């Protein structure tokens, strides 16, 4: 109910993988120019291209895709290097990838985009970007979480206004009938819960046991949230 996740969120291992890693562009160029093998995987399925984008190394990024690596490549659980960039907030790596076609909703394995991991790791700059680029706000990952459900679930305050602002549903459910208020109130995030009544969520709509956010928080145990939605009710 509460998962967005399967698992986590997550030899073969080459020249061109290590140089990439370490953002020493001149000797991927080099190994490029002997005929180092630009998309090889590793056990896991990353790309050179991957461990760039995962570092943070945008001119590797840039000169990788220039020279034709396939940024549609995804590891074994469906990260593309657009993923893993937005993973470690790598703003230029991001922009680079866009540049070259990258699909800002490309989803993983547990049907994420860029924007969901982003808010995940509460990546106020990349979500900007992505938010920017057309990112829909109200995608669906596993168990119908959107990037706002996972924003309040994660307490991530400037990445939810973010995408508030950008059009996301505070009404948005996922599969078991909870709103973001829902979420953040079981969480037991006082401010997140304020930030969604503030921009106009309803404190009284039930999930599908017929719960209200106030019901779940007292089922947690969580007691500022209790005293703020008793406030804001009763």
């Amino acid at each position: 109910g509460m998962n967005y996740l399967r698992y986590s969120l997550e030899n073969g291992i080459t020249p061109l993988h290590v140089a990439s890693k370490r953002g020493n562009t001149n000797m991927v160029k080099l190994l490029l120019d002997r005929g180092g093998q630009i998309d090889a995987k590793t056990r896991d399925g990353l790309t050179p291209l991957h461990c760039a984008a995962r570092s943070g190394h945008d001119q590797v990024v840039e000169l990788l895709l220039e020279r034709g690596a396939p940024l549609l490549a995804r590891t074994k659980n469906g990260l593309s290097p657009l993923h893993m960039a937005a993973q470690g907030d790598h703003v230029e790596c991001v922009k680079h990838l866009l540049q070259h076609k990258a699909p800002v909703d490309d989803v993983t394995l547990d049907y994420l985009t860029a924007l969901h991991v982003a808010a995940h790791c509460g990546h106020y700059r990349v979500t900007k970007l992505l938010l920017d680029k057309r990112a829909n706000p109200n995608a669906r990952a596993l168990n119908g979480f959107t990037p706002l459900h996972i924003a309040c679930k994660k307490n991530r305050i400037k990445v939810m206004e973010l995408l508030v602002k950008y059009g996301a549903s505070i009404q948005a459910i996922t599969e078991s009938g909870l709103t973001p208020i829902h979420v953040a109130a079981f969480m037991g995030h006082l401010n997140i819960v304020l930030l969604l009544l503030q921009n106009g969520a309803s404190p009284d709509v039930t999930n599908i046991r017929g719960e209200t956010a106030l019901h779940m928080a007292a089922r947690a145990g969580q007691v500022e949230v209790v005293r703020c939605l008793k406030v804001v009710t009763e």
